[PDB]
């Protein structure tokens, strides 16, 4: 038999089968449902639109997410993305395929267990499995030691993994990801009179941002350039017609990520975090470490966020030791492609929760050594 | 047939064949186990890492030592190290080679006991036999009287030997070695701001001190000489980076030898000890015995320590005899050495413990005139 | 002329007079500085607010730590730090009284010689003495022998003290203390649901801790206890409403103490710390030792933390002594009551540093018999 | 007026008035130096305890003897001794009481020299006297023949005296006593586990072996029943719990009385110098010494070593002789007792040394018929 | 034909052929026995050293000698020192040499008996003979009348001879000699500190007497001398160091000659049992025995004695007769010159005792005109 490998994810489903090369379903995570009467009979519509349809009916619907930082908070809605992924983009019945599922460090312990209920009861799968997003990515990447840096649409952290062990004193979560760069591209956008206020037109924000957006190697020197020039000033054609032109704004989006006092708060930048993640870890395997440094996830895509990164680290650690950061073209959906191999790997078929341990054990089973 | 020469030492371990100039597997005499959870599924990792892999993965596990001072405290850890030496570095079949073994003076009689139980019942060599590290090393120097002074890793003794016949009212056996000069040195190194605290960072002050300490000529000569100047600074790149710079602790460390106060110990230095030693033997062999005194041990391979030791007992004795200390280049290996030409001494082939004689005399036949 | 006691610490500082039954001034140990913009004309704010004051203004500050583990870092708001104790909080001219202050063993000597300088050179005081913690804690506790555990805010350490002698080959010290139980218990309230990032939320985790945590005194059973039960749940009131409820992290913080492996250090815990220390020392005294083992510091306060520790330190010792613990009720005070004590001695007036003393000897002075 | 007799020995102070019964003040002649720093300020730690406080103060103190086989070999420690002895202990004023010392035969000349030059000048005594510790013992015993041998705690001796004239060609004296046992114990305890090395552990050592030591009766057969049987063992009680348990160590510690070989000397046993003394004495008197072979001293104080020695002396006399051997359970106070009888006695009145003949003939005075 | 001349004595084997001016083999009469353990594996060690060799190795055996007074007492040792004097010593084939052997008068008829047996059952010479030592000492004087005093290191003896009759009712024998003297140095050195209790002190004692010793011409002037100044000082170098100070006993030590009662002698001394041999002898024959008083053997060779016996023996005899003493400078070897004188005459080869006379006559044939 086959296993499936949902890495869910917060603002993008990804699904498929283990040992593919890459998911076959991928559609935006959302939930939408009529916000406007309805005259026509005889239409017959339906009350909530799921995935990839929702974003076709954008202007009628009234879009939700069902997962804000990694963590669920409408199970409804999710059970729906569930049986959406699993019967119309996949087309399989999941009482037949175990499941593997992905979730981020440091969450809480009702979200995962609520999640292996519902895969049990309600679906009805034979066995599952969570896994960690930041060791999937390192099964992808072909590493065994290094540092990676997963940063998503909800969450963003740091997991560091020494010769498969991983060091769960120096794991690092911040809240800051795609979602938080959206809502600030939408704040300072305003600069130029555009507005963007509706839940669908933060959609249309997301594209200009992933499409023009880019991080520059120097904040000070690119702000100058920007005030001079115009050469970096470029043009976006809404659903309706009237570009829009983006300026300076197009390297103050992503420079979040650097210094997240932009958007009020607190902590330090990734690159900054992963230092403290090094230097949180031992003297001896900070070398490789630094060696080691891998990205993943969609937030990572940014045109020139590894050589800021390595910039930034660089002037961080001592002037001695390589530091070089592995930034494979397919960083959005090395999560995935771990889970693939991992749910392929012929050890690992020892490693499921069935569904016999289950029913004896309760919900708690799942934070066992399958942990 | 040929015999092996296991030096087990304490705190590294010599093994080699019985004709040979030098030992073919020098390695820690240490034991890893894992500390961190560990993954990666598919990574099948080992429980315990022994000998030089330990040092590799240092970062990731806790070293333990299976011998104290001389004495093996650990018999499960120091049977993995047996097994490792036998099959590992020299890649012997046990069952077809007698053993020598070494054993430091007036140590427990269980450890040589379960020694060669072990040797026995579970390697099942042929024969073996347990020799005194002093009359080895005296056998590599080429004398045949004079005093020698083995400072391992675990101890440090004086065994005055004249014509042949050893004087054992006369031994001396001190617990000041290595091991407490790592652990003096990681304790002065705080007042720089510098934190060695994990077991595998003893490792890396180790290796600052044989890099770096070395035996004053004086000591408040050099004291006055580190206040004022900084030409006996030097520095030293941690595995890390971030260089740490030492100033006058470079010969504080070892000045522990001479005086043992340093560390809370009553007893006197090595400079004492050798000259009470002296003073314990007959009147008319102490010339000979002030005129052969041998440095043995890895213990004394720091500079100067044998212009300092000279001082100290031409300070000691009287006026009129002629004071000189033998330190050869090859002193860390003497014990060996002299190991290996002693097995292969034709003379000695009927000093082995045969393995029918322990059969119908227990073990307790480890103490006969073949002690 | 009177002495001022200035028991800095690390996350509390506690001033007073030598000769009073208590401090007068105990406020926290921090440095606020404003993080937002600050629209406002005419509000005439300050650049940095210092002490009790910060915490009034937390939600706009961010607050920093000038001491770290026992070691200051940062020196300009340390001199903040002691401006505000001066002249706010005791309304003294610190040039007509000398200041004895305290500080942790095996610290590095530079701390000593800036702090010295700066209480001459800043703040002109006409004599000054820095004194070691344990020993003023025994002072308070009226013992004269007695091994004593001074667990702090940033270090916890062990000095066994006997007939009045210290032995210093016997000191331990351990950097496991109330801060990383407040970060553990920050990370590992995560896993309920609750999320507290900011360094304003550390804080108010600071507080939850010190109302609601509790050693346990067998571990194992009252995680079974919470498994099962439900008794052991209290709820907690945030600034802003939302209660938030408590189980098992009631007694898992506090166990670091005792498994520092939770927060992934390799030490052993306090317990074994302090029976190791014992064991350090000589034959004769660990009767004594064992009989009056004197507790100090904040974080020696949770409530089953004495009756615990006896319990492991029974279990360690031989059977036939009898294992005290003297945990007094002005436990986290003993440091500054000590410390009155002392300068208030008629014997120790000699023993202060002079103004003239430093101007013509250096900072050095500091390490010399003027300890 | 009365007589005080100190019988200073070496390793034990016997202290009193002549007339008694006893010894008033009986104490270890020890004096301890503080070898640790000491923190508690105004406590006035004093430099120097002498008698039974350093015993008491044991654990951090130096112990030296100042006496080391008979001979004096620190004066000033001495002097202190003395001093305690006399105002500490007996609280006498030595201005107004004679003062009858006590020597083994065949010391130094300079010992009993600078003794009565300090009772002369440094404590004023008005008369002093010299006495062999044999004589005395002889006197305690209610024997005017017969000779004595006095196993003290650093010289044993034979004296034999007949009819009230000693033989002194036939004194023979050995360098092997209770100290010399006490070091052969500890390092043939070495090979059991335990570890006794400072000065402070060599009094419990001593301890064991007077609570716990005895002499065989036939060495081999003791030897064999201690290797089959094991119901030789007793187990003792260190200061600290850890009960150590030894067997045939029991008997062998003070069978070095009888084989000197064993802490490698070459003279012959107590057994054999007194029949070697015997043998010198003139043919008449030998049955009358084989008759009165009297043992006083500490040493000679186990179990079982007057029927052991009477077992060696008769298979060494001819077989027509009545061995026999005068063993008073108040054996180690015999020259004590005998001192008092002879200080008592009216015709020694006039065999003081004044202070007059002092000043007069210098401290020759003391060699002469005035001996 | 040769024969052979092996003067024994009691602590130097003097030996070589007849016919010469002096021995060619001149070495101490010890026999040594290693008392140490013996570590070295193929060092091949003997179990006995004899003679010169023991002396080398004096640190390491146990040196006995065969012979007390003149008789002989280890029949196996003495053997080992005529085969080592045949063998390895002369180089001769003891079966083609006749062998003349000397003892003193007076002695067991078993020694003399004994040793021819051995020297013809084991040592198979073809004759032998032996000699009184005082007529050989009388033979190399060059005179045939004279009363011969031979002080040897075992016995004393004087022999009075007129004309070459010898009379034997007047012979004395003294059992005081060289190593009593020996004995008594050892015992008075412990004035001044210095022990030597080892056989192989015994040795250095007898080097500091043969060195440093003399005889006083006025006793108790040269103590008054010796008391008051302080010229008689002389120093000696041990093997080692601590040279020794010696003062009167310079003299003291062989004092002990003439007065015997220093050694608890009741005889007379050398001087008086000279005269009484004399007064002994026949009123005819005085005159020519006080003017032939003839020294000779190793004890004779102080400085002064001359002098000293000149002056007591004419105190002692009348005044009008003239005493003379003559003292060769080659007295040490008078009974070997002289032995080696009688061999070599011709007349002297019809009273050797051939080996056919002995087998058919016993060993009886040694008393008879066979003397
Ligand atoms: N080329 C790009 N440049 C910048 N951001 C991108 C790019 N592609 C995707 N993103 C951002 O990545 C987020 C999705 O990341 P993803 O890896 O799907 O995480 P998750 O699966 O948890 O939602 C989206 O919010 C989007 O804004
Ligand atoms: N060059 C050096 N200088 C100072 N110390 C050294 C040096 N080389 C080795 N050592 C010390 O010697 C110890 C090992 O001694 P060794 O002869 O191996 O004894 P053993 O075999 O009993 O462990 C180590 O603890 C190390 O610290
Ligand atoms: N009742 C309590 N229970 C547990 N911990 C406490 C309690 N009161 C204070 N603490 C902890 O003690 C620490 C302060 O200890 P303190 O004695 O002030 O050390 P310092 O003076 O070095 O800051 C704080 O971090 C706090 O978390
Ligand atoms: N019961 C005993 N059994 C064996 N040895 C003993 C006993 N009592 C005392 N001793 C030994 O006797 C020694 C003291 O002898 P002592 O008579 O005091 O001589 P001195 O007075 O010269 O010191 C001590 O070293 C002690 O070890
Ligand atoms: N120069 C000397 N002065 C004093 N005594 C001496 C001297 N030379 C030898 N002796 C003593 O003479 C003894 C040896 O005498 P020796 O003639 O060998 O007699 P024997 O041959 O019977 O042993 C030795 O004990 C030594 O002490």
């Amino acid at each position: 038999t086959t296993a499936l490998v949902c890495d869910n994810g917060s603002g993008l489903v990804k699904a498929g089968f283990a040992g593919d090369d890459a998911p076959r379903a991928v559609f935006p995570s959302i939930v939408g449902r009529p916000r406007h009467q309805g005259v026509m009979v005889g239409m017959g519509q339906k009350d909530s639109y799921v995935g990839d349809e929702a974003q076709s009916k954008r202007g009628i619907l009234t879009l939700k997410y069902p997962i804000e930082h990694g963590i669920i908070t409408n199970w409804d809605d999710m059970e729906k993305i569930w049986h959406h992924t699993f019967y119309n983009e996949l087309r399989v019945a999941p009482e037949e395929h175990p499941t593997l599922l992905t979730e981020a460090p440091l969450n809480p312990k009702a979200n995962r267990e609520k999640m292996t209920q519902i895969m049990f009861e309600t679906f009805n799968v034979p066995a599952m499995y969570v896994a960690i997003q930041a060791v999937l990515s390192l099964y992808a990447s072909g590493r065994t030691t290094g540092i990676v840096l997963d940063s998503g649409d909800g969450v963003t952290h740091n997991v560091p993994i020494y010769e498969g062990y991983a060091l769960p004193h120096a794991i690092m979560r911040l809240d800051l990801a795609g979602r938080d760069l959206t809502d600030y591209l939408m704040k300072i956008l305003t600069e130029r009179g555009y507005s963007f206020v509706t839940t669908a037109e933060r959609e249309i924000v997301r594209d200009i941002k992933e499409k023009l957006c880019y991080v520059a190697l120097d904040f000070e020197n690119e702000m100058a350039t920007a005030a001079s020039s115009s050469s970096l000033e470029k043009s976006y054609e809404l659903p309706d017609g009237q570009v829009i032109t983006i300026g300076n704004e197009r390297f103050r989006c992503p420079e979040t990520l650097f210094q997240p006092s932009f958007i009020g708060m607190e902590s330090a930048g990734i690159h900054e975090t992963t230092y403290n993640s090094i230097m949180k870890c031992d003297i001896d395997i900070r070398k490789d470490l630094y060696a080691n440094n891998v990205l993943s996830g969609g937030t990572t895509m940014y045109p020139g966020i590894a050589d800021r990164m390595q910039k930034e680290i660089t002037a961080l650690a001592p002037s001695t030791m390589k530091i070089k950061i592995i930034a494979p073209p397919e960083r959005k959906y090395s999560v995935w492609i771990g889970g693939s191999i991992l749910a392929s790997l012929s050890t690992f078929q020892q490693m499921w929760i069935s569904k016999q341990e289950y029913d004896e054990a309760g919900p708690s089973i799942v934070h066992r050594k399958c942990f």
